[PDB]
């Protein structure tokens, strides 16, 4: 619980010496504002995109427009998100913009350097990436969610905070304004957002459906939802924007476990399009109105699509992941 | 931690049968969406403002538009809201419009019907208040923010639902609407947005100001901030944002007593206003005094030229409970 003023930032953990001013900046706003020295890239576990991996530290970037991406690989919104980054880092990058892809896990399995470096390849994203494994980067700048961006100036100073999808052109153009800050007469191409699609969906998706016990916040199939293998079925009915379980299963705090060959999930979601994140190797058999689909998986877990629908409706889908496949979340676009 | 698309609402809570649709509205969009049945008003522990202080059942609303309206008498956001909200009932109540001002307390003194009673008065509110001590309605909402509103359609439906504060026009002009689909060509007043001005601060305030032990981020003084007495003292340089203890103070989870003569707090704010939501009887001194009695409630330390950053100290009197600081 909080009170809260409309298009205020919402920051997580608590203030120290290094970001007690952040909460000076709004959320997302629209002109420049000041808050504060850019807290300190704490405590990342390692780099990528970097000559030798080594890191970077953000005072040897003043001079330069410093963007600071929160994402994680797996989640579909940063996936979004990213290519307007990109755009923005192939634009701007000659003129004095710096970015760096804070990596932040959302799970466990992206902690893992490989995978979050074919993570990045896939999104073409050649950016500096910091892996902040343990939150430290995260805590420090107090964020809340995926995706979120500080922009920092030449100066060093934070002068935007954006928590949240969406809204690329109020960045985009405040990003070309730090630029003409840090070298007056500075010429920039045309905004990266003329050839890059907004492709945010309507904020009135299904929200995350997790797996995990500790996260899951819409399991409609009645009973206990603790950690430990149990078998389910399907409730008489499920509640919208809910998923229910049937056969056996395996659930702890990552995520839900197919632990039997009648495994099942029944999700009623409210959205255009539906992905699973899950891992290990095996077999999704997907069913949605009669039409079944089948979906090898295997390799790194990520996001795997399982529906393109043509709007966003309220619809039920159902998923038979084959034993020993983890289930972590659906996500929705 | 989560995932966030912007202006999505950040729902609390869970999922049950009853407010299962709720994420299908946005945070404040400002035309109607369908998001469902209004969820019950479940586990309300009184009333007030209604006929013999009986309850109000939203079923027995239909045909009516129903504005459900969260907040807590010490909440300033909620105490700038208030008269908007005021404003829309005197209105248009005649036209159609229910309002419930559903009263769920951010601390302990704000369950005791008197204290609610006497913040509703001070702030004019005359329609029905349900008070929820147990959060039980604000769970079924799963509701996340003071001060916030779910707009109810005739039919029962939820079309509109808005956190936090502030564009009291968007949601107006979708009060306006459902009045109309509720009864179509009802004749209205102008919007009562043209006499009630928007007072809401620039939304870069320093956070809420926490003192109780578990909700604390801004203590800036180093050592222990954890239950029980113990002397304290202004840290060698106090960071933006933040506070300060010096003498002794009683620290529980809903607040910090001034024990000492010698008690006092510091703190570098970044606002125009500041006020304190102090409990306890005896004086509180500010760096001009201010005598502090009766119902726990927020009083004004502060009344600033503009939006600045700048430092304070108030010294509190032996037994004054300080909640917290709040902003604008």
């Amino acid at each position: 619980t909080g009170t809260e003023i409309r298009e205020q930032l919402n920051l997580g953990g608590i203030v120290n010496a290094q970001n007690a001013q952040l909460s000076n900046c709004s959320d997302g706003a629209a002109q420049l504002e000041s808050c504060g020295t850019a807290p300190d890239l704490k405590g990342i576990t390692g780099w990528l995109n970097t000559p030798g991996n080594k890191p970077i530290d953000l005072k040897s970037l003043r001079g330069k427009v410093v963007l600071i991406d929160f994402w994680a690989y797996s989640c579909i919104n940063c996936q979004r998100a990213i290519p307007h980054v990109v755009g923005w880092y192939q634009a701007y990058k000659d003129s004095g913009l710096a970015v760096i892809g804070v990596h932040t896990p959302e799970y466990a399995f992206e902690k893992v350097p490989g995978n979050v470096a074919k993570g990045a390849a896939n999104l073409g994203i050649s950016y500096p990436i910091a892996l902040d494994n343990n939150y430290a980067t995260w805590t420090n700048y107090r964020n809340r969610y995926w995706p979120a961006e500080y922009l920092i100036d030449a100066t060093g100073t934070v002068r935007h905070i954006k928590f949240g999808e969406g809204d690329y052109n109020v960045t985009e153009t405040l990003v070309r304004q730090l630029l003409n800050d840090a070298k007056p007469g500075v010429k920039l191409p045309q905004p990266s957002s003329t050839t890059t699609p907004d492709l945010t969906p309507r904020a009135a998706l299904t929200p995350e459906t997790y797996f995990g016990v500790g996260k899951v916040v819409n399991y409609g199939g009645g009973g206990a939802y603790d950690e430990g293998s149990a078998v389910f079925d399907y409730p008489p009915s499920l509640a919208a924007n809910s998923f229910a379980l049937r056969g056996r299963w395996a659930l702890d705090y990552q995520g839900a476990t197919s632990d039997g060959n009648d495994a099942a999930i029944k999700l009623n979601y409210h959205a255009k399009d539906v992905y699973i994140v899950v891992g290990g190797t095996g077999t999704l058999t997907v069913v949605r109105d009669g039409k079944p689909a089948t979906l090898p998986i295997s390799g790194p877990p990520t996001t795997h699509q399982v529906v393109a629908g043509y709007r966003l409706a309220s619809e039920t889908l159902e998923v038979r992941p084959s034993k020993g496949l983890q289930v972590f979340s659906f996500t929705y676009g």
